[PDB]
């Protein structure tokens, strides 16, 4: 059976590949993703300006998965760029940039430096509208208001098709209001459902005290948590934006999670906690889980079923 | 050694309730909740007709808890009323209803109802603002605006303190804004934080299909999911309504997770999931397990620790 994706003009030989912010900071990690088994990889949220990020301890990995407070440590833009522009093998695989102005000024300045490189070397673009680690940062994606700025002023800066990171949502009516902001913007190709769930809180019974130092202990969870949020949101877009892809992040740690999600729409299948906890020799394991289970099933192609989830 | 808690006027044997929904639609319900062991309980969110709520399959456990799209059935206001009224054994514990009118104007007309039975009885008002799996009506709770004429309007009518149900919440910016509204009403006495996580997907790998029928298979998360998000919106709102309760309710299977609710700031801990699994001998269990917890750590009551979750 074939996992291939075809989207963009490019092709990935399997739909996996890191959730930015995980195994993606420096160029050593990229290259641990670039060596690995994974169809494609992500590069650190950015910023303008290299950040060191929040005070530790500010990550806790969980039974049921993790959190984390990081505060967008990352590189800088330029950083990120020049991999893009001079270090990666793309005949490997294509490669993401995730960008993360605390900004819409700075989200503009951002994309601007990224036009000639996704020219040349045909990187592509998700831009962050739900980074929850950031002291007096709201997520954009929360209020409908700013996300249609930061659109409008990124689609008119980048001019070329990108994608968006969205925070979960949780009624049916913010799916709707969300929808409605994005199909507005024809440039946004692609929606990647979802980040973290914001703002946990986990406390040590043995010692009466938070697991994580910034904002008193709260932080975003991933893994198991996060599985069925996921797949309803990347569902509830994937019914409301025809005209755009889904990409699938949240509660993956087999084939069987990576299947449910693009049954559920997702054409790129993202891997975050499990990632963190195993490390890239997952991408192997994930390929063959999910061969398996088309073997089984008979799909000779991910299309044969992406999105055919059945209701009653 | 107590678990007694002080708050409402009443002296409570412990702090464990059942979650509203759970174990309290029905009379023959709410007299095994009123023999169990539990510190009190809480009527189904009640409308001012009878409704028989959602087709099945509506309910599934989880490994990790539940996904319910019930529907909000409920024997009608008039029911409910009558069983505060009439029925309910005021000796053996306090009584809270939970009210969830689907407009403001059924809201009202409920709550006027309950008024005298309030002032002859002690019976308490839980306003719900987070029922999830209505088809058509949004969480009142994620709109600020229309939470803020719900508790304008219930206040005029009813004139007495009550408690509201609210929506977990993910955002620190959000956190804020609830807590603003929150804070203009006065007879607003308790918070229960959370409902379930809303419009969660759960598909079953084998057939392709989701477990549930109603809404395409979206249904309200409760369970192991929610630990997290109940913790961190306790301690959010125990932090910024001073002046108000908040109880504790999700993802409580053991006395355990009952401590780092009260750790985070719960005065009284609701037990839903957990309750639909067991059956009311958990109650039993629960405040074996506190007290067990409390014995090895050298506490006497609550109070030594209620609220005293340490940050770092
Ligand atoms: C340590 C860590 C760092 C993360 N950094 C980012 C980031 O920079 N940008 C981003 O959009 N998401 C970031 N995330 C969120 C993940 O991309 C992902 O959306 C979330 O963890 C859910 O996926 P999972 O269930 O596989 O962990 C981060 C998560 C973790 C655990
Ligand atoms: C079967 C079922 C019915 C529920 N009905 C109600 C309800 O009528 N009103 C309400 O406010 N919450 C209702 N809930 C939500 C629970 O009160 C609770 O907030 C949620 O399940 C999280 O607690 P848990 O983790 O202990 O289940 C219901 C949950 C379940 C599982
Ligand atoms: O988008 C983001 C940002 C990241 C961080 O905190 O750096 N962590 C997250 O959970 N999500
Ligand atoms: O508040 C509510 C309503 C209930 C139902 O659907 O009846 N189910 C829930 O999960 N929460």
């Amino acid at each position: 059976m074939s996992l291939k994706v075809n989207i963009l003009g490019h092709e990935f030989s399997n739909p996996f590949m890191n959730a930015a912010g995980v195994l993606c900071t420096t160029e050593e990690d990229l290259r641990r993703m670039t060596e690995s088994e994974s169809g494609s990889l992500i590069g650190k949220s950015c910023t303008l300006a290299p950040r060191t990020g929040n005070p530790e301890p500010r990550y806790f990995g969980l039974p049921l998965g993790s959190i984390n407070s990081m505060g967008l440590p990352n590189l800088g833009v330029d950083f990120y760029l020049s991999y893009a522009a001079q270090t990666h093998d793309y005949s490997r695989k294509p490669l993401f940039l995730s960008m993360s102005g605390l900004s819409v000024e700075e989200s503009v300045e951002m994309v601007k430096k990224l036009v000639p490189i996704t020219k040349e070397k045909g990187t592509i673009l998700e831009l962050n509208l739900s980074a929850p680690n950031v002291p007096g940062k709201p997520q954009v994606g929360y209020d409908f208001d700013t996300t249609r700025t930061y659109l409008q002023k990124v689609s008119e800066a980048y001019g070329l098709p990108f994608g968006v990171k969205m925070p979960p949502y949780f009624d049916i009516a913010h799916f709707d209001m969300a929808a409605a902001v994005l199909n507005d913007f024809p440039l946004v190709k692609f929606i990647t459902c979802v980040n973290s769930i914001g703002n946990g809180l986990v406390i040590d019974p043995a010692n009466e005290t938070v697991v994580i130092k910034p904002k008193q202990g709260f932080g975003g969870l991933g893994g198991k948590y996060v599985l069925p949020t996921a797949l309803a949101n990347v569902n509830a877009f994937f019914r409301r934006c025809p005209d755009k892809l889904v990409f699938g992040c949240g509660g993956v740690y087999s084939g069987e999670e990576a299947f449910l999600h693009i049954l559920a729409g997702a054409s790129m299948v993202q891997v975050g906690t499990a990632l963190h906890d195993e490390g890239p020799i997952i991408f192997a394991r994930l390929n063959k889980e999910l061969q398996e289970i088309m073997t089984n099933k008979g799909y000779k192609t991910l299309d044969e079923f992406r999105g055919r989830v059945k209701t009653m």
